[PDB]
This record gives C-alpha cells, structure tokens and sequence, in this order.
C-alpha cells in the first residue's frame, strides 16, 4: 500500500551495555550488533536467531560495518583500533593501529579493498584491507568524525563532524572536493550518500534530516518531527518497498517518512531509551532498530509494504 505497516516480529537479547549499531549482511541472512559491552553479535535476519558473539576490542564499540560478499566485519572502538573479523570463523584477521582517540564509525568500499574510518582525533584514516595498513590520513575535521561512507563506484568519502561540516573526499588522492555544509553549528551527527550516490542524507544535532544534491550542493529536502540534539543516529533510505526515509530519536522511536513528500508515515513504538541504530534489510520490508543502555535491545519490524 501507500503507507508501511511495519509490526514487531522479534526483540533480540544479549549485549550487557547499549547497543551502538545494527547493520544487515549484503546477502540478507545476518544482522550485525556493536556494543559499549565490547561485543559483536550476529543474529539471523529473518527469525532473529542468536547466532554467535565476535570477542576481541579491550573497549566499547561505536560501529560495525559489513563487506561487499557478507564475509567480514569491520568494527570502530573505544581502544583506538579497528579490527577486520572473518565472519565465519569469529577471528580477528586483523588490527588496524593508527588513530589516537575513539574510533566512532567506519565502512567498506564496494570493492572491499578498503576501510574508511573516523575518529574523536578528528582525523579520517583509509586502509588496506588486505595488509591492514593505513594507506592515508586525512586531516578532515577540528571535532570528532560522527560519519564515514563511500558513494557506489567508491571514487568518493563523505565525511561528518561535531565542527559543523560536511565534507566530500576523492577516495584516490584524499584531497577535499567539496565542503558541503559549512556552518559552526549545528554538530553534523551522520551522513551517507543514497543507492545511486546521487544524494547525500545529513542528520543535525537540531532534530533535523535533510536530502542534499550532491553535484548541485543544494538541500533538495527536510524531515522533521523526531528528537536529535544529542547522539549520532544513523539514518537510512528503505528502498525495497515504498521509498522511506527511516531514523531513530531520543523519544525511543523509529520514525518512518515518504522521501518525496517528507511526510511521516510511521512511528514504530517498543524501546525504552534512544533509538540509536536502525538497518533497512536488502531485500525483505524488514527495519532493525537498537536502544542505548536503558533497553539494551534489537528490535527486528516487518511491514507488508
Ligand atoms: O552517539 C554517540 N554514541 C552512541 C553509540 C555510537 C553511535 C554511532 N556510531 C556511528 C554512528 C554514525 O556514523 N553513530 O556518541 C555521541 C557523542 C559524541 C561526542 C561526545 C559525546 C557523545
């Protein structure tokens, strides 16, 4: 129909501290959970089934990210270090060393050649995925990096910071295309280029979304009416149904809008603190959003549209 549905089918148990980011497996089959408890889970996507806990960060983890073929893992933590996993074993294959604060997010390029990370350093490192060396560091921000992405060809790095900006980078050289948003203020809290790597999706610590045109550099639209002064939230484009636009929000609710028309569509009701993380499956209608340390919870929703 014109509208989702979206129904919670399971609530997933286990990580001890606040959960920090879920994310689906490529494939669809697994959701990935990162932790403050220093936890990896992998759960099944479709029945919410513990699978196995991945061990290894002496600290808490901000964010989690999978590669192009669902066989590995990459995690952001609080020990300063980033660690490559094999999936299917649980092993750490590698320790990335280079950054001298909290590494808060990171991401594969398509190719899965490489990682981009970012860090309270202020600083986005890109490495080797196969050596595990930093092969560049950038000096992109003067605050910490809340977001890194890759667009789809992964010649660009979209970067964001507690400085007010928004900046894109040419993967290759790792020099500065463009600076996107340029105000002191608000923190920009999460960024990542759209499917097509047309758009960018911005979220500011001023309870606002925005949709902006990458090569125009113009805010095309704004979503609004979820609470966001505080944490780094991801955001997502829910592509396998209608066209949505998904967040959590500090009021402990998943908030859905039509992308077109910025309307809200649904607020998805369960958490008992923050919604800090919510995933859009590949294939199936299906939303994973995860609370901070009050809930400590997955949720997995399903909608019929
Ligand atoms: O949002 C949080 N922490 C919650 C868990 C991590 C969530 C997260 N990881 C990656 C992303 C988006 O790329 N979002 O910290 C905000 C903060 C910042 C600076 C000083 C105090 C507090």
């Amino acid at each position: 129909g014109s509208k989702p549905n979206y129904a919670l089918k399971f609530t997933l148990a286990g990580h001890t501290k606040a959960v920090s980011s879920v994310k689906f497996s490529p494939n669809g089959e697994w959701l990935a959970s990162s932790s403050a408890d220093k936890l990896i889970k992998i759960w099944g996507a479709y029945d919410g089934k513990f699978e196995k806990t991945i061990s290894g960060h002496k600290l808490g983890i901000s964010d989690v990210a999978w590669s192009s073929d669902s066989n590995l893992l990459v995690s952001a933590s609080d020990d300063k270090t980033l660690k490559i996993w094999d999936v299917s074993s649980g092993k750490c294959l590698k320790t990335l060393k280079g950054h001298s604060n909290y590494v808060f997010c990171c991401n594969f390029n398509p190719q899965s050649n490489l990682i981009v990370s970012g860090s309270f350093d202020e600083s986005v490192r890109i490495w080797d995925v196969k050596t595990g060396k930093c092969l560049k560091t950038l000096p992109a921000h003067s605050d910490p990096v809340s977001a890194v992405h890759f667009n789809r060809d992964g010649s660009l790095i979209v970067s964001s910071s507690y400085d007010g900006l928004c900046r894109i980078w040419d993967t290759a050289s790792g020099q500065c295309l463009k600076t996107l948003i340029d105000d002191d203020n608000p923190p920009v809290s999460f960024v990542k280029f759209s499917p097509n790597g047309k758009y960018i999706l911005a979220a500011t610590l001023d309870n606002t979304l925005k949709l902006w045109d990458y090569s125009k550099g113009k805010c095309l639209k704004t979503y609004t009416g979820h609470k966001n002064e505080k944490y780094c939230i991801f955001a997502n484009f829910s592509v396998t149904g209608g066209k949505w636009i998904v967040s959590g929000s500090e009021d402990n609710l998943v908030y859905i809008w039509n992308l077109q028309t910025k309307e809200i569509v649904q607020k998805l009701q369960g958490h008992t603190d923050v919604v800090i993380s919510t995933a859009c499956h590949p294939t199936e209608n299906i939303i994973a959003s995860a609370a901070l340390e009050n809930d400590k919870t997955i949720k997995l929703w399903k909608s019929d549209c």
